[PDB]
């Protein structure tokens, strides 16, 4: 039989409250593993999620002057690459989310600010969520144009690396891509494709999402660039993805769904699409197979 699914976008209250491993539920291996201080901020961010419900407005935070210094140090790096190494659709949109969002070195974003902008352009919105949840229940907001995303930052004693995501990934890595319209429908036909589907099929559609949302490269006039969210966050691994030490394969959904995805280490594979046209047309030709 079909598993239940969000049918409107407040059903979300109900999928994305399952959480399976909870925001403050730190990984032994975390730099802020032993850090009290920082385990209560995480709690207070964990909570601030669980409570929320949608039509509210995303509670705002006052971020700590370590967790701005964190951001700065991140955003600068990161700003000097994207111009050799970001696709033409995220540099576009980023200059728009500095001039309405705040996007600056030293002030974070707001989620609910950046809320409004993507939904002014694209539809999409943001839901502050409180932990990991199973591929069904996170892939299910896509379809309603909602993105679950992190509202704390990462530890500050490594800024520049981490295996988790955090504000800073969403909001340098996701929302700029979320800004241009074909992208967002991309990554809503994900969503729709996945309600109410198979155990399998969502698997599959979760890798997919995976190596093209997260880790995706696309090829422009000639050149490879990056468009995955994952990528656009880590300084190491956006450098990797476009030196000639790199494995990249073309963009195909009955292959890429068969690699494995890593999350402590580079990709061992990374998957290119045509444009984010091509990558939706293919993604349609793939979902009649698997539904
Ligand atoms: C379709 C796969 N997929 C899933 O099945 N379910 C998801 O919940 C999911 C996801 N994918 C992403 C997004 C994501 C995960 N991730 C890891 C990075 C490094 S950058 C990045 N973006 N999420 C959101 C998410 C939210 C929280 C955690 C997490 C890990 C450790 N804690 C304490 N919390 C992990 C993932
Ligand atoms: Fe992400």
């Amino acid at each position: 039989s079909v598993p239940w699914f969000p049918k409107k976008i407040s059903d979300l209250d109900h999928c994305a409250n399952r959480v399976l491993m909870y925001g403050s539920e730190l990984d032994a291996d975390h730099p802020g593993f032993k850090d009290n201080v920082y385990r209560k901020r995480r709690k207070y961010f964990a909570d601030l999620a669980m409570n929320y419900k949608h039509g509210d407005p995303i509670p705002k935070v006052e971020f700590t002057e370590e967790e701005i210094k964190t951001w700065g140090t991140v955003f600068q790096e990161l700003n000097k690459l994207y111009p050799t190494h970001a696709c033409r659709e995220y540099l576009k949109n980023l200059p728009l989310l500095s001039k309405y969002c705040g996007y600056r070195e030293d002030n974070i974003p707001q989620l609910e600010d950046v809320s409004n902008f993507l939904k002014e352009r694209t539809g999409f919105s943001i839901r502050p969520v409180a932990g990991y949840l199973s591929p069904r229940d996170f892939l299910s907001g896509l379809a309603f144009r909602v993105f679950h995303c992190t509202q704390y930052v990462r530890h500050s004693s490594d800024p520049f690396y981490t295996p988790e995501p955090d504000t800073c990934h969403e909001l340098l890595g996701h929302v700029p891509l979320l800004a241009e319209p074909s992208f967002a429908q991309f990554s809503q036909e994900i969503g729709l494709a996945s309600l109410g589907a198979s155990e399998e099929a969502v698997q599959k559609l979760a890798t997919c999402y995976f190596f093209t949302v997260e880790f995706g490269l696309c090829k422009q006039d000639g050149q490879l660039r990056v468009f995955g969210a994952g990528l656009l966050s880590s300084i190491s691994e956006l450098k990797h993805a476009l030196s000639g030490h790199a494995k990249v394969k073309p963009f195909d959904p009955k292959i890429t769904c068969k690699q494995e995805c890593l999350i402590t280490t580079f990709q061992d594979v990374y998957f290119v699409s045509e444009s984010f046209e091509d990558a939706k047309e293919k993604m349609r030709e793939f979902t009649k197979t698997i539904k």
